[PDB]
């Protein structure tokens, strides 16, 4: 397993506290109906720990040593580290093993950073964080303090797997947990929901929740698919959009903005709506199953293979009175 221990004790002692009420027993549940799972424990247990001697988190994730690591030092990381895949958030840079992951994630980032308020100094939350890239990222902008859910064995792994190469980092966490099971902490200074409300039933209840996670006064960033048109235009597909199962809303970005007023966000602006292209996501030697060129029609890649408009992505910022 994994222990969750130096969590616990790092929240004991800072305004995250009172998660404590709920958390232990949710991970210990999540833990309990865990039993390929011992390949991506084994490929995190095997790994070695090492301290980074050049640790960026401000332009990208890597990490080196002074002295360049063997030959087979490396393979032995790059071949525990292919046992984690498939790898979709990134990339990652490990003592040179480049894990070019599906998701180009720093596009992503370079896209949300300009419009956030200043993270130095602050305790985020990230909600389906996956394998934590972004979470690294924020370290690097100068977070005191990331914690992420995504309730997703693989990704947890992952997670892991890196916090280990960068020298058991302590400044950021992924809890398996997923965003309907927390409570109302109102303690986290800044809200990251990127790539998850149109996953959600009720995307109205999914933006109170991510508001009842926030101070006053903190910020909420979302980014999630979207689709073209004035305040009262939204899509909500069938069994399939883009190949994924379980897509709900994908309201236009007007639309949206009205929504995060619904639901009593203020100060929101939509700060950056950008096509997803097949060079943001793909295929990669640490991702090799289907990707976005097999779920765009293939004569009009203007649309899905199902016929609908083809991936857009919002970043909506916003601020909780
Ligand atoms: N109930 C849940 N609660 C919290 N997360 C969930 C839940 N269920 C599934 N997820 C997680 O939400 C994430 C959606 S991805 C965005 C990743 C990153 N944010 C990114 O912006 O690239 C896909 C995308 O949109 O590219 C996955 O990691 C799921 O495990």
């Amino acid at each position: 397993m994994i222990d969750f221990g130096n969590f616990y004790s790092l929240i004991a002692k800072n305004h995250l506290s009172h998660w404590l009420e709920t958390l232990p027993a949710q991970i210990a549940n999540w833990q309990r109906e865990q039993q390929l799972f011992k390949q991506w424990s084994n490929a995190v247990e095997f790994l070695p720990e090492i301290k980074p001697y050049r640790l960026d988190l401000l332009h990208s994730v890597t990490a080196e040593s002074e002295e360049p690591l063997s030959a087979g030092q490396i393979k032995r990381i790059e071949t525990l580290m292919r046992n984690l895949m498939p790898w979709r958030k990134g990339p990652f840079s490990l003592y040179g093993v480049n894990i070019d992951t599906e998701w180009r994630s720093d596009w992503k980032w370079d896209r949300v950073l300009p419009h956030l308020s200043d993270l130095t100094g602050r305790t985020i939350l990230d909600v389906g964080c996956g394998s934590g890239y972004h979470m690294w990222r924020m370290i690097g902008a100068g977070a005191h303090l990331a914690v992420g859910i995504d309730p997703t064995q693989l990704f947890l792994c992952q997670f892991e797997a890196v916090r280990k190469l960068l020298g058991n980092d302590q400044r950021a966490h992924l809890l398996p947990l997923g965003i309907e099971q927390l409570p109302a902490l109102k303690a986290f200074d800044t809200v990251f929901s990127m790539g998850v409300l149109y996953h959600r039933r009720s995307p109205l209840e999914h933006l109170w929740q991510l508001k009842d996670q926030l101070v006053n006064e903190g910020e909420l960033v979302l980014e999630t698919l979207v689709i073209d048109g004035d305040e009262n235009t939204v899509l909500v597909p069938g069994d399939r959009y883009a190949q994924m199962r379980n897509v709900y809303f994908i309201p236009s970005a007007l639309a949206l903005k009205n929504w995060l007023k619904k639901c009593g966000f203020v100060d929101i602006r939509i700060a950056d709506v950008s096509v997803t292209t097949t060079e943001e996501q793909r295929r990669t030697e640490w991702m090799v199953t289907e990707s976005l060129a097999d779920f765009l029609d293939p004569h009009d890649p203007g649309k899905t293979v199902e016929g609908y408009p083809a991936p857009k992505r919002a970043v909506l910022i916003a601020r909780k009175p």
